[PDB]
DNA sequence: TCCCTGTTTCACGTGGAACACCCT
DNA sequence: AGGGTGTTCCACGTGAAACAGGGA
């Protein structure tokens, strides 16, 4: 048995990508899959989207890198039955001595969450990873555990000179340490279709990578989240968007994106 | 003649660092002040928003801080007068490795922007540091190198933890690196008032740090900066808000910024 | 022992002079005070809201008014001790023929109600007279017969040439027929305030009638009868809203009502 | 041709009788039919809702009647190039009197708007009367002059005696002076379908009545007005709801309406 | 059987942003 | 095209009313 292995990235801050992991990991648990969220964030707002504080956590992913943990002894059990989460902290930030450290030797290191999921893979059908907001080594870690890449774009003009940076440090990976990845789909987030930057942010990107945003395979249109501010409400009360409020818009979105990683 | 130096910082992505750190720059020079802006991050959004293009610049910062370049070989002036740019690249992302390196050999390296802006100093009134989102190596040189600190907040549940944590890095550094270090104060950004996650994150923020948020000294008002679409247009036209449309409410709000900062 | 007689009128249809009429009649006879409500209505919705059916009871005001019955006769005991009703029938229309054969004969016929009201009014603290979406003959004997007047105002576009066209027939009765006739004010009705008709209309009503309009005299707010469906079902259960639901913002308003008429 | 005389008819003040005969004249027009709107009560509320002012009327409804004009004199043209006019005035209260004067003659002057109409019923498609909140000569003048009477029900307890009545008083001259008239149907107005007192008022009523509502021929569905407060600021710019909001809910029901009548 | 308190559900005002004139 | 205007569209807060347990 196998676990498709995801990552949401982008460099960009605050795009969406915690949103994304956390909302599309609850509406793949409620199809009955097994779904491991991993926070691999060190602001860790993943976790606090849970609804676990970040002071209580024990032992997070931090301490299983470096082999002081099991990854399954981190593992804690979510409100949805098939969500479970391991956890991140300002403890993760340490990571990146960890990481340099081990390039001036073996130059493996890239490999540690890689290594670290191994045990993890067949417990389940889904693991979703959340990145920090940056190209270094939590990210690129990610990027080298993964299948495959959900990239959440903010519809705005950084997203541009951001998103081909962000493709063509994929490229470079592909062509060294993870061949198997594969971009999953770029998924517009807190989209209002009507501003004209967001029409022109559109233009250009689908101009280069059309192909690759997320169809509705049923109607054929694009998948993309709306500006909904119970998405953003959501996390305050330690709940996903389905639990929360499940008729919202973004959580339509969230739903209609689940589907769409089902069909293949 | 010593510049007052301000790094705009929060580790939380997206809110608003880049936009406030050209736009602040911007309207403290149109009255005739000499402004250095310091392009921060790998993202190098602020060298966008200036209309440059980081694949077409000879030499970053990242060549001041290793030493290889004087850091006024580097600066470029801008479509403004009194405002020039030190730019960024991705390259600066390589400042992670040679941090660690640095702690390992003088437990500083902390320091290393610090030492850097030493030579330009005396040459301008305000230094302008766009901080990248972490509490990593880049956002603590921008904090140990600076007398004041701007922290923009979107207002939004990740806000409420972000920012605690955010103080106490600078509590820490107040009490070792940088004990002349001030918070400059709070500044609302991407402000829509009628919203109630807006109301209850900022109603929990005025109880802990009313004091430390910028005010209107004519009105006493609080300066926020308003959720208005032009400020994300004008860096496609690579412009401060200013010169792109100077009537509207995110450039009237931010030479309101401008106006209370002069004042001391 | 002289009864304050108070005509609820307007001419403009449906705007709650008969629920005013019938709910301040109850409002102010639990406070013990003796209470007659005079249905002049050929419609006879106010003789419905006490819970009489208009084919079961034998005489009504129709009968006095052409002399055939003495009104104490015609009189009915309500659920309330304190609540007396002169009750109608649709016999009421009968009053306009005799009404234009009476200024033929006599030059009254203005004055009937005046003068069958001669006998009961040593006998109530207050009679309530309940009049017809008109300017003719019974709201004009109603008018003619009553010391003061309570208009019911419905806040919406109708209002404003209506309440003006009637405060001239009643300073033409003031200056003829019933000089000692006074508004005892002004009562907005199915007041939903948010509506900007609702505040449009208000506005161009409170600078010609501001200080005509009924007010709480210990919180100084204006007195106004909000929309409440309760007001509405009351007279299905036979009842005033004070049986019904004394708890709702509409038993509470005619409570206020009552209280301010009471104290002057 | 002949024009098929429609009564708007309720002796319940403020049921949307205007508002319906404004608001289906109007509808109608728009269909390229030619309609006449007799404004037939004393308060005058269709006229004004047209945008004319009573201070500027030369000639009215209440001249036609007592011979002083001829009607093909005092038609109006509105906004609309098919919607005509005939306006009313204070004046018109002055009717009253000469019903009774004939009645105590002749025992005509039920028929005497229906002879106003002569030389006007085959240069209309339509001629819609608006009559005011009694059963006196006013109604009983246009329930005699109409080919057909629509009845609009404010769904509220006092609807159910007040239908009963009206029926009876249609019966009485469907018996003697008008034998041709028709009820054309029963229109829900100022519709709040989700109250109880509005589903328990038309329970009662479908129970006696239901054939006789109106239906879209379409659908099957009731056509109801829905409470819609566009509908009552209409007039204030004296405009029916067609040119003041053609896309609003109340527009809509009132477009539904003149399709069904134009059905037969 | 009388009560209480959450959730749904629906009309209506609010303000931002696009856009179509319209100025001249 | 530059600077008004107002008009149209869309999210989101507001509060009334029904309803569903949950109160023993
Ligand atoms: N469609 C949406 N509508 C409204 N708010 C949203 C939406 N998506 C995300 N948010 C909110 O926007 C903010 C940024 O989103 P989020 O934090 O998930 O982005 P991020 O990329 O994870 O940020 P970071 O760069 O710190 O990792 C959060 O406050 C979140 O609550
Ligand atoms: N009213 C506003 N104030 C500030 N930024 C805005 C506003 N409206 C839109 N934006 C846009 O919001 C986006 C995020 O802002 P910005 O990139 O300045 O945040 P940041 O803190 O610099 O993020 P990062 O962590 O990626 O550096 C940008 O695309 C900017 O163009
Ligand atoms: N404050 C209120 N809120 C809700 N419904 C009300 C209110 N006041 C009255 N009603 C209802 O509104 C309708 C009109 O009220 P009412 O019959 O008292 O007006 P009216 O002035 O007596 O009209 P008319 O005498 O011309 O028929 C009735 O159905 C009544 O049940
Ligand atoms: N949804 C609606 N449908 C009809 N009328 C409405 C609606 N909303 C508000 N109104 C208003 O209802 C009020 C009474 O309606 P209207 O005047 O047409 O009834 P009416 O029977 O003509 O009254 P009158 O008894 O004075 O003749 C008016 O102020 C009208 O503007
Ligand atoms: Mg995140
Ligand atoms: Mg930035
Ligand atoms: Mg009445
Ligand atoms: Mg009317």
């Amino acid at each position: 048995m196998m676990s498709e292995i995801i990552a949401v990235a982008n460099q960009k801050g605050g795009v969406g990508k915690t949103t994304t992991a956390v909302n599309l990991a609850a509406s793949l648990a409620v199809h009955e899959k097994k779904i491991l969220l991993i926070d691999f964030a060190p602001q860790a707002n993943a976790t606090s989207s849970l609804g676990f504080r970040r002071d209580k956590i024990d032992y997070d992913i931090y301490h299983v890198l470096i082999g002081r943990k099991q990854i399954s002894q981190v593992i804690l059990k979510t409100q949805m039955p098939f969500l479970d989460l391991v956890p991140s902290n300002l403890g993760l930030a340490g990571f990146e001595k960890t990481f340099y450290d081990s390039q001036d030797e073996n130059k493996r290191g890239e490999l540690m969450l890689k290594n670290a999921l191994e045990s993890v893979v067949g417990l389940y059908d889904y693991i979703i990873i959340d990145s920090p907001p940056a190209l270094g080594p939590l990210t690129i870690n990610s990027l080298s555990a993964a299948h495959s890449v959900i990239i959440p774009i903010q519809c705005e003009f950084f997203a541009l000179e951001g998103t081909k940076l962000l493709l063509n440090t994929i490229r470079m990976l592909q062509k060294s340490t993870n061949p198997k990845l594969k971009i999953r789909g770029f998924l517009p987030t807190m989209h209002v279709p009507q501003l004209n930057l967001t029409k022109g942010v559109l233009a250009e990107l689908f101009k280069y990578f059309d192909s690759e945003f997320f169809r509705d395979s049923a109607t054929g249109e694009y998948i993309m989240i709306p500006k909904s501010v119970k998405l953003a409400e959501s996390p305050s009360f330690g709940k996903p968007i389905l639990l929360y409020d499940i008729k919202s818009n973004g959580s339509i979105a969230y739903q209609k994106l689940a589907q769409s990683i089902l069909q293949g």
